[PDB]
């Protein structure tokens, strides 16, 4: 994967400085496992999940339905984290997701900046920011259209 | 014109406010965004800086950054910048906001969900990278900016 001009090679910024940062870094290694069963155990029952160009999931049940649904048509082949920071109960990861669109077998590097809210070491919020359209026209999978 | 705060926005009262010096810089820069002045905004930048709204190409050095900002203000006006979350670590500042944008060609407005990262040394911006869904904004205000 690409390590951009702007991504500092002070390779921490980039490592976990707080326990939450270590949880978020752990969570994203579970991402490449591609099973929403293992991922959902990091969530509190009162929680959210929203890839922002798509509609949000609220509560633990809805989050599982969305994660699972994603894995029905896509796969994480790699998650690369350049910058990880945290203030005020919030973690921020500026990373790159390597996604294989399952129905078309095609792959893409999604540049993504995410925010996680943790509460007693449980994810109470997860919001991924990126351009949905450039993912779609690159892997032929219009996830909204 | 007015943003209502989403139900997921952290209720920690500090999350909303500037938690460090770097953060209040980045917060004030955000208000200068409503000045729609690339020459005013370019002030906040160290000169070995960069800028990238992430569905668009990166601009490196203040040269491009001011010019890139300049080209955007040709078809766009920031009406408002509502910052829900702001935090910092290891020299970077992150803002989770809503940008109330208006297309000068069509007059239409759309509130764009942004997570931005600002790289700060100096007290001067050395990197600024906005993440958001571009297609959503374009369709909404009818102003193709990539297609």
């Amino acid at each position: 994967i690409e390590q951009p001009r702007w991504a500092s090679k002070d390779s921490a910024a980039g490592a976990a400085s707080t326990p939450d940062e270590k949880i978020v870094l752990e969570f994203m290694d579970a991402l490449t496992s591609n099973d929403a069963a293992k991922l959902i155990e990091y969530f509190a029952e009162d929680t959210m999940y929203q890839n922002m160009p798509l509609p949000p999931a609220y509560g633990r049940d809805a989050v599982e339905q969305t994660l699972a649904g994603l894995f029905t048509v896509m796969s994480y082949d790699a998650v690369e984290t350049f910058h990880i920071g945290s203030s005020n109960g919030l973690v921020y990861t500026e990373r790159v997701d390597v996604l294989r669109a399952l129905p078309t077998g095609k792959s893409y590097n999604v540049s993504v900046l995410g925010v996680f809210q943790l509460t007693e070491g449980k994810i109470t919020g997860w919001r991924d920011y990126f351009d949905l359209r450039e993912f779609e026209e690159a892997v032929d999978l219009p996830l909204r259209g």
